[PDB]
């Protein structure tokens, strides 16, 4: 039996598994009416990837394929999605959508690049600012196509194109809802192959999130936009490499000062890949920059954590 | 002795350590006039980071800090830098520049985001297209600031801002030179704290690179823009985590087809963190997509690799 371990990384040495940006904060909050069912950053403790989760942060909310002109005021072009090797996407794969597809509802903003242009064409002429909205009828990544709304630049028809994500956007009628899953097939079919929803079951416990501030290119004045993941990408990749068998349903872990080994707080790491702590209320944790989690032992799902 | 290991990954499961994009190819070539002294993706086999190397691919070529207006027709603003993890940048730190700073000469293109704006301000109005040129006299990241040439959008003064890299650009007088190090202090001072230059010393050997195509938003019509790194970011992170003692100066590795067990080629993984192979000339490797590297043993200085 290979022993279960965690990476020794500090929180600032880890990446959000739902958007390609660094983790900034540990944050615990109740679920209130949210269904916490994100599809990126989902991995069991014994290394089984779930949902739309893959290994590369540079593939999260990234798309590539061939552009196709579309007669619509919002989506002036569609993107026929292709695998990184170039082959067309296969909707029969047992996944909710292409791996790395955005798992939040609202507008994703980024830059499309296409066939290289001559130097004389002008500055950044092969860069197009794009809104990818999940509330558009053309957002059907499971079927292999998404809608591109151009803001800056001219998107050319029938060119191999790559989309690099930058942030999210909120306009007058499209709020950013990080816990509302997109309809990966639009209205044509229901979502499939989803990683399960997660929630604390033991009274007094709340989920502990790895929190990042995602750039917001429109809306949300005077407030930070947040994307919260259940596992950092480095933990997903570690469990995938190690594939250590899970001895019980819950691994007790301790957040420690690495110099002294002293425990700052303890938490429950559940076998399906999420963390709970004993706290009541919204809470951004105050922790030393050198602290990190350490696997302690395997316990039961109703172990009584020390309050933090 | 703790045993040295490699992560089990195909090359499409690897990230370029000099730009946040996946690896696409393996490539070997002679050094001819290039001084190979990149500063990102530098790590010894026993886990010692060098140059400007840090652990997050999402921090490579990313910048953050506060903008300030600048009376210049090219650099209309400067970015007063932090470290990419937000920690105050101290120019007396023993680093060439803030970790993750671009290590190629030319123009880096990306998107700047600033204080969030109201919805009514307009679509993507908190997104600014930016050229960051290393040939500008304002590219002095070691001193604590870089110049921002805005193409689209209005860069606001004295706002906490983030720069997300998208690709490179080539205008009429700024070629993309991936092996010409920037002057991190400009003309005021020479580069400091550099990871050493690398070159093959054994007869018949050449460096082996992990190669990606970087998007180019201006210029290089009909040509591909390549960024070559000495180690994938996943190997940097793995060596940092494991810190396995190096038993000799050279680790013999092999690239295998896991189905047939065939060694497609063997290579020297040097203690200072780079790979050499036995080949003469420019050669993009032809390899099956399921191939991966394996560690064989520690060898001496005069091991003769099988030609590939």
């Amino acid at each position: 039996t290979k022993s279960f371990t965690l990476p020794i990384l500090t929180i600032s040495e880890m990446t959000n598994s739902r958007f390609p940006i660094p983790i900034e904060q540990l944050y615990t909050a109740p679920n209130e009416t949210n269904v916490v069912q994100c599809q990126n950053g989902r991995c069991t403790l014994d290394g089984e990837l779930q949902g739309t989760t893959q290994l590369l942060s540079s593939a999260i909310c990234s798309y590539r394929g061939r552009t196709l002109a579309n007669n619509d005021s919002w989506d002036q072009n569609l993107l026929q999605l292709s695998y990184p090797n170039g082959a067309s996407y296969d909707p029969t794969d047992e996944v909710p959508a292409p791996l790395g597809t955005q798992d939040f509802s609202g507008i994703l903003y980024g830059v499309l690049t296409q066939d290289n242009v001559t130097e004389g064409t002008g500055e950044a002429k092969n860069a197009k600012g794009i809104y990818i909205s999940t509330t558009s009828g053309k957002f059907t990544p499971k079927i292999g196509s998404i809608g591109l709304h151009s803001i800056t630049g001219d998107v050319h028809h029938n060119q191999q194109s790559r989309f690099t994500p930058v942030g999210i956007a909120v306009n007058e009628n499209t709020p950013f809802k990080q816990w509302v899953l997109p309809h990966y097939s639009g209205s044509l079919a229901l979502n499939t192959n989803l990683a399960p929803a997660v929630a604390p079951t033991f009274p007094g416990e709340q989920l502990l999130f790895f929190r990042s501030r995602v750039p917001c290119v429109q809306g949300l004045h005077g407030q930070d936009a947040f994307i919260d993941c259940l596992l950092p990408q480095e933990w997903v990749n570690h469990f995938y490499q190690e594939a250590a068998p899970s001895q019980t349903d819950v691994a007790l872990i301790r957040f420690v000062n690495p110099d002294t080994g002293r425990t700052l707080f303890e938490a429950k790491l559940h076998r399906s890949g999420f963390i709970t702590v004993s706290h009541t209320g919204n809470y951004p944790l105050v922790i030393p920059p050198n602290g990190h989690f350490r696997f302690d032992s395997w316990v039961n799902q109703f172990y009584s954590l020390a309050p933090m």
